[PDB]
DNA sequence: AAAGCCCCTAGCTTTTAGCTATGGGG
DNA sequence: AAAGCCCCTAGCTTTTAGCTATGGGG
DNA sequence: TATTAC
DNA sequence: TATTAC
């Protein structure tokens, strides 16, 4: 349930949704697999469990457990930024009719980082 | 319900617990009360919303909303480090028993940004 | 109007392009 | 053993301090 | 260099 | 420079 690091016990779930430039519906077919997979990977590289990613044709929806050290801010930054690059070289499209792939915003919120029978163990008694 | 910085919009709540070096029984009486006052200045200077905040002798647990941009753990090291420093001086026994006031090390467990009714509608059709 | 649109600076990117920043101007 | 105990180095606040760091050694 | 909401 | 779990 709970994970650490040298310093901190921790299981900091969210809920992560962004979208795409002018909310463009560009995440279907072969895009909306190559995002997936570079999300998949980049989370790989930073220690971040991928709980659930659905995607439709105007936005993406994660649910990651994040350590709190490293922060949320970090995996989304680069999940967006290099699924950005990435995407943009591989198909042309999105090169040339957007500026950016995505926008400089983003929704987060938390979720129960375990049962509340768990959690009880460490908060009250 | 949400609250945004410039480029987010966020709701992110985390219980938080931490307890005194070598566990000691010293969160009781006059310093349980300045530790709260000293915790509660530290939030209202960092834009944290303290939900809830509960002490027993050895140990304090936090409920608190905190911008995913700045980070759970800037609030945890301010929240930590500066009533360590005060209580030390204030209450001289904690700092001849003592090395340091806390430990290195504390637990977090994301609670959920808002009711299950009001996050759906952010993440799903 | 703001998260989302336009504009800006400045730190990092398995991305030197295109994302952040409790970042700023509309 | 590790979160918690001992040890260590940078960075940053609380500065002959005392906490972090997806930080390191036992 | 212009979007409309997951 | 020595803790035992919220
Ligand atoms: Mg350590
Ligand atoms: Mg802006
Ligand atoms: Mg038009």
């Amino acid at each position: 349930l709970y994970k650490s690091n040298h310093n901190v016990v921790y299981s900091c779930k969210y809920h992560i949704v962004w979208c795409p430039k002018y909310r463009r519906k560009v995440l279907v077919g072969a895009v909306e697999m190559r995002l997936k997979e570079i999300i998949q990977e980049v989370a790989k590289e930073l220690r971040v469990e991928i709980i659930e990613m659905q995607t439709d044709k105007d936005h993406i929806h994660i649910l990651a457990d994040i350590d709190p050290s490293f922060g949320v801010m970090k995996f989304i930054k680069t999940a967006k930024g290099r699924s950005s690059r990435i995407l943009r070289q591989e198909f042309n499209h999105l090169k040339t009719k957007l500026p950016t792939l995505w926008t400089n915003s983003c929704f987060i919120s938390t979720v129960g980082g375990a049962p509340l029978n768990v959690v009880k163990q460490y908060i009250e008694n």
